[PDB]
């Protein structure tokens, strides 16, 4: 195997490196997996489809327009280059490689799009006929932004792109299901709680977060549960950032944050692809629970889960690994159809004050075709009122001990609006026994003299009940 002679390939430090703080990339290209037959699309700004590191792996049916209504995602050019995020993105997932121009995509045979959303108002419909682009021509797409990362929001998909979602994990990419990827956010300096957006929450999106060069929390990370790996992205001054295409035919090595960490993981995501094409929607969250590392990744809250996994808010089960999810992939077993069971855990509505604690003891639908053994994602779905909603904190104890942090303390968000059904994930009991006490904590951060109730707790499982693995 050659690796690319691109002149800014050496400073693909996340790609190239030779000290182990590097994605792994290389062992995939040498196992022969490149992405070539995958095709990958940019939801964002615009992509710069004659970039002359994008034009020979560029894809029209990978592409659209929704914010003009036309087929062209060329972007806007205006004298701040405000519209060139998604031609970076693009370049971090499929720029070509050995054409002596900036550096290589992760999957640098793959074909890539662009579909043009941001540049103008985001409606619902704009979201669901972006996330349902040639559903079975796309197999994978990267989106690396969301609601508003000011810490005091709580948004997600409203019903058009809900649909979406489902129509596109159900049929998309001939009934394997779209695999959507996702930023966990950029709002770390809000202290915002990545669970609050309701796209990098959902389960149908494999949701990804950052670490810096050094192995660091990023200052732009936003922690929770639903997240479930980590790729490498910026940091402080003394730390590399991403290299890329940029627009004006240019090359960049200032790409930064969360929104940076999703297309590695989309070009990740599209090697293993490749190398199974047989993978649907959820093998692919499995084989990045089973595959991904913590090692060298500096967290405080790393926690083994029931079956010995490390896990961390910030993390997730840790960096991508793509020698390793490769190599996985080729001889993976497609995995039982999904169940959900659901557990409406309320008798009569509970007085939060300073603190409430629900235990509930659950059979995971046991003698039912939705019996879970085997835990996929959970859900604790929750309505509640509250004085003030961001001096909540909420956490969720499964049966095996692992205590999950759906909420975190949001200093800004002081909305007196409570919480609407919001279906606060978690990833960290994945491959656990669901059976037995789960434990719902809510808590007031504040000594103010808060007062609330919870309505609702249906705490929702999903998973199957065979093939597991030994812990
Ligand atoms: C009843 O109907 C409704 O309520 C319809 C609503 C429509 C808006 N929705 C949230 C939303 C917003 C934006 C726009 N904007 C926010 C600021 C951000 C930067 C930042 O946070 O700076 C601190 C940049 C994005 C974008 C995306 C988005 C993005 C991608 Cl890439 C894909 C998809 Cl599907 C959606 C989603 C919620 C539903
Ligand atoms: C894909 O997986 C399904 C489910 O196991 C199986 O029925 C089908 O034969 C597989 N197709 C290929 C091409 O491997
Ligand atoms: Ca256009
Ligand atoms: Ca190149
Ligand atoms: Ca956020
Ligand atoms: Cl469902
Ligand atoms: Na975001
Ligand atoms: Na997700
Ligand atoms: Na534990
Ligand atoms: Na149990």
């Amino acid at each position: 195997y050659q690796e690319p002679t691109d002149p800014k390939f050496p400073q693909q430090w996340y790609l190239s490196g030779v000290t182990q703080r590097d994605l792994n990339v290389k062992a995939a290209w040498a196992q022969g997996y490149t992405g070539h037959g995958i095709v990958v699309s940019i939801l964002d700004d615009g992509i710069e489809k004659n970039h002359p590191d994008l034009a020979g792996n560029y894809d029209p049916g990978a592409s659209f327009d929704v914010n003009d209504q036309d087929p062209d995602p060329q972007p806007r050019y205006t004298q701040m280059n405000d519209n060139r995020h998604g031609t970076r993105c693009a370049g971090e997932v499929a720029a070509v490689a050995n054409n002596g121009v900036c550096g290589v995509g992760v999957a640098y045979n793959a074909r890539i799009g662009g579909v043009r959303m941001l540049d103008g108002e985001v409606t619902d419909a704009v979201e669901a006929r972006s996330l349902g682009l040639n559903p079975n021509h796309i197999h994978i797409y990267s989106a690396s932004w969301g609601p508003e990362d000011d810490g005091k929001t709580v948004d997600g998909p409203a019903r058009l792109a809900e649909e979406a979602f489902f129509r596109g994990v159900s049929q998309g990419r001939g009934g394997l299901g779209s695999i959507f990827v996702w930023a966990s956010g950029n709002g770390g300096r809000e202290h915002d709680s990545c669970n609050c957006d309701g796209y990098t929450n959902s389960i149908y999106t494999l949701s990804i977060s950052s670490a810096t060069q050094f192995g660091n929390v990023p200052w732009y990370s936003e922690a929770c549960s639903s997240t479930l790996a980590t790729t490498y992205s910026s940091g402080n001054q003394n730390e590399k950032q991403i290299v890329t295409t940029d627009l004006r035919q240019k090359c960049t090595e200032s790409h930064t944050g969360t929104s940076a960490s999703a297309p590695l993981a989309a070009g990740i995501i599209a090697l293993t692809l490749e190398a199974n094409k047989n993978l649907t929607w959820r093998d692919m969250q499995h084989l990045v629970v089973q595959t991904s590392k913590p090692a060298h990744l500096n967290a405080n809250d790393w926690a083994t889960n029931g079956v010995g996994r490390k896990v961390s808010h910030s993390y997730g089960y840790g960096l991508l690994d793509a020698g390793a999810m490769v190599a996985l992939a080729q001889n993976w077993t497609t995995v039982a159809p999904q169940r959900k069971c659901i557990i409406d855990i309320l008798t009569e509505p509970k007085d939060i004050g300073k603190r409430l604690e629900v235990r509930k003891t659950v059979t995971a639908c046991l003698g039912e075709p939705n019996h879970i053994t085997r835990l996929e994602h959970a859900q604790a779905r929750l309505t509640l009122s509250y004085n003030r909603r961001g001096d909540l904190a909420i956490h969720l104890v499964s049966p095996m001990g692992t205590r999950s942090t759906l909420l975190a303390a949001r200093p800004h968000d002081y909305s007196a609006d409570g919480f609407n059904d919001w279906a606060f994930m978690t990833t960290h009991s994945w491959d656990e026994d669901p059976s037995g006490e789960w434990v719902l904590e809510i808590e007031n951060t504040s000594e103010a003299n808060n007062y609330g109730t919870l309505t609702k707790f249906t705490l929702v499982l999903y998973g199957t009940a065979s093939g597991s693995l030994v812990p």
